[PDB]
């Protein structure tokens, strides 16, 4: 019997619309992520049939029938996938990507010219947020000749050559007909390994959703505290731990604007449909709390950072960022130059995957100083920052950096 454990790794699935992201996640997990009426999420166990040859030995359920054996397969690990509905939701979650994803799959349709517009954008975005454990999946090989597939494969290798992605593998599949999916599972095991995690690091969690789960007319004894949804960035949380929500509540007192942390306690921990006593990075987690549900209703806490109640975590209104920029971005028409950062500019800053607006107060060499609309939690040195600028009416990623404390 396979164990019941949390996912230990989260994989973002990106690529141009209709290239087959959701079909691919279904082929792997058996789950259709967009059966909802907001992020698609799906988990699967991964195993291997010890006496079978690879890649067919790799399986996603406890059976070896797919490789002609009656044996029970060995359990390797549980993994999960993030699959967004549409470009705008996807790009929005990419701003939190570093916290959410241990790796990524870029889906490329074999029957469309490469690269498609969102293909280019998603690939650039992955570099910016630093999620570079990448697999490129060449999908829909069932509707082109082997020659056409081979030709596109070589275009892609030419594209990645000279970039950070030069050594990224390309795995051809048909998500629809489940062809060569076992090769992809094998590739996930090789190229998106579970990271080394130092579980003695101070616990930090990003909040991506918050809920009031009480139906109307719920009686007193059946009421629940506010529920928080998110991803554990580092460390380990436990049931019954005291925690605080950062920066907290915005307050106007003694002639100043300030933020007061929200203190509470973890009542329960859930991954998918199982309850746990602890929670580590990997997977999206649901945290039950003792919060008044009015504080969590309608994603009120979205973008909060959660730590233990006594954590020494600075919450800063002004930050210094050491950064680098893109040379150009793709305009709807054609290439737009990325202008240097100038004082007084308004930027969107994603700091350790929590996002706010800010005004540049100083620029020198490769550092900026920014005054933020609300303050950000900074729990270590070299917290990665995404810098975005409004270009032609839209926020665009233009750079990345590290927060210097
Ligand atoms: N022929 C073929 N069609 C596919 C394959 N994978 C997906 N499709 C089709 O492509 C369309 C878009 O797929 P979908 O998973 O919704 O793409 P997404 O927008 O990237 O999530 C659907 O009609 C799928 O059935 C494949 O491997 N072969
Ligand atoms: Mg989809």
């Amino acid at each position: 019997a396979w164990p019941k454990v949390q996912p230990e790794v989260n994989i973002g699935v990106v690529g141009h619309v209709d290239h087959g992201k959701t079909t691919l996640v279904q082929a792997i997990t058996g789950i259709w992520t967009s059966k909802h009426s907001k992020l698609g999420y799906a988990e699967t166990n991964i195993g291997v049939c010890e006496s079978c040859k690879k890649p067919e030995a790799y399986v996603t359920e406890p059976s070896c029938k797919s490789c002609g054996s009656d044996d029970e397969p060995k359990f390797l690990r549980r993994i999960s996938f993030i699959d967004a509905p549409g470009h705008e939701v996807l790009m929005a979650t990419m701003l939190s990507g570093a916290a959410l994803m241990d790796g990524a799959i870029l889906v490329v349709a074999a029957n469309e010219p490469f690269p498609q517009p969102q293909t280019r954008e998603h690939f650039v975005a992955l570099g910016i947020i630093g999620v570079k454990n990448l697999i490129i999946v060449q999908n829909k090989v069932d509707v082109v000749s082997k020659e056409e597939a081979l030709s596109q494969y070589r275009q892609i290798k030419q594209f990645t050559k000279g970039t950070w992605a030069e050594n990224v593998p390309i795995i051809p599949v048909s998500a629809l007909h489940k062809i060569n999916i076992d090769s992809l599972i094998e590739g996930i095991e090789e190229y998106i390994k579970t990271p080394y995690r130092d579980l003695s690091q101070k616990p930090v969690m990003l909040v991506i959703r918050s809920f009031d789960v009480n139906k109307p007319g719920t009686q007193f004894n059946e009421l629940k505290g506010g529920v928080i949804g998110g991803s554990i960035i580092q460390g380990l949380f436990k049931v019954d731990q005291e925690i605080k929500v950062l920066p907290g509540l915005r307050v106007e007192k003694q002639g100043k604007v300030s933020y007061e942390p929200i203190f509470t306690k973890i009542s329960s921990i859930r991954f998918g449909d199982e309850e746990f006593k602890e929670a580590k990075p990997g997977g999206l987690v649901a945290i039950g709390t003792y919060l008044d549900p009015s504080l969590t209703k309608a994603d009120n806490l979205l973008g909060s950072i959660i730590t233990l109640a006594d954590a020494e975590v600075p919450v800063l209104w002004n930050i210094r960022i050491k950064y680098n920029l893109l040379e150009r971005v793709v305009g709807a028409k054609e290439m737009l130059k990325v202008d240097p950062i100038r004082a007084k500019e308004t930027l969107m800053l994603s700091v350790g995957s929590s996002t706010t607006l800010g005004i540049v107060t100083s620029v020198k060499k490769d550092e900026i100083e920014v005054e933020l609309r609300r303050p950000v939690a900074v729990w270590s040195n070299n917290i990665r920052t995404v810098i975005s600028r409004q270009i032609a009416g839209r926020w665009r990623m233009i750079g990345w950096g590290l927060v210097e404390i």
